[PDB]
């Protein structure tokens, strides 16, 4: 019963991208973003423990995701600073969401799989 | 010019058209300063968005409006846009071409830098 | 312990693929492309079971996923055939592969994810 | 020109050069007999592989050596090579380009088809 995850790959070593830091953000009334939840990808790439399903309420969410240290660690110059998924969430209903990105210097794909409990 | 962007559909395996694009320069205080937007041509390209002069160092925001784009085609969509974020010409200038293929729930995005 | 693990995804619903046929084959000392395993894409859209470390030698292996039946079946004539993964596989010892496809209709992604158990 | 193959380079940001493209045509023994080949050039493109006449219906396949392409980088590449498998000309003849962009451990193709 975790409604959100998000799971890195690296696409140039075909391997989780590990420690890769996560901030999830909640657009609020005023139009502003409010932090949500933050954490880093695991050994295996995922970041679970987000959210509850009681506190991840219909709304527009923003996760940043900091591709740029990820590559800097690695002696690399990314193109991008980082990599953002902007998205509507529960608008009919509450579902579980995996945010999926892949990695490469000068390029990141994002999918979401969304599934209904 | 200096920067381009190129959009895709990976569903109609065609160019997208008429796809909205802003782009922004981050400002002193942090905030996004909007300095140029287009829409996509019939083949799906945005050109003349700056040019050299304009496109000075900075950290550059290109936001491209794919939930409008797939709104006008009927199919439900999963993001609210599709946004890139990059620091331009820290070691010269460059020309850029931003290019991205999307679907429903999906997008890539990849830049071609050439000098 | 299974090395080789297939797991689909569709771009346009944002789901697992379901249902998607999976052949895999083996490279011959002759040349040609012996018949190695098969299977379909379960609900979550994985296939699993396929060989064992025994049998997973080294050699050069072909996936071929049935992306065109899948499409056909949701009423959509698609841009590809298939979606063929060719690779090498143990060359440095044993790995575990995951070979992950990101189907739309005329576009697919491949990933692959190579641990060392 | 009827087809059109393009690649580009996901690490280096950058049109993939001088990689190995061959086209076949399915055989009606099930066999593929090779069509045209070529490299690609410094935008990455690949042009001149057939003609309308030449380009009738069928399947055709499309190998692009992304293999020697990162070795040739000193980079270790995961995938053989990478395949487009496709039937054309199905409802009319099209135009189409077969785009790859590619990564050491990934590669994604897309068709641009227009008539
Ligand atoms: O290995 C991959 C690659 C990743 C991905 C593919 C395409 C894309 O555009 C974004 C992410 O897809 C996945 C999605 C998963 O749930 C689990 C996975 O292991 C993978
Ligand atoms: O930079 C790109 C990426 C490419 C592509 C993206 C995704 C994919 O899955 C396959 C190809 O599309 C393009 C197509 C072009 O005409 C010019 C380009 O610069 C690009
Ligand atoms: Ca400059
Ligand atoms: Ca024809």
């Amino acid at each position: 019963a975790c409604p959100l995850m998000v799971k890195v790959l690296d696409a140039v070593r075909g391997s989780p991208a590990i420690n890769v830091a996560v901030h999830v953000f909640r657009k609020a009334a005023d139009d502003t973003w409010e932090p949500f939840a933050s954490g880093k990808t695991s050994e295996s790439g995922e970041l679970h423990g987000l959210t509850t399903e009681e506190e991840f309420v219909e709304g527009i969410y923003k996760v940043e995701i900091d591709t740029k240290s990820y590559w800097k660690a690695l002696g690399i110059s990314p193109f991008h600073e980082h990599a953002e998924v902007v998205f509507t969430a529960n608008d009919s209903g509450p579902r579980r969401y995996t945010i999926a990105a892949l990695l490469s210097p000068y390029s990141y794909s994002t999918t979401a799989v969304v599934t209904n409990p």
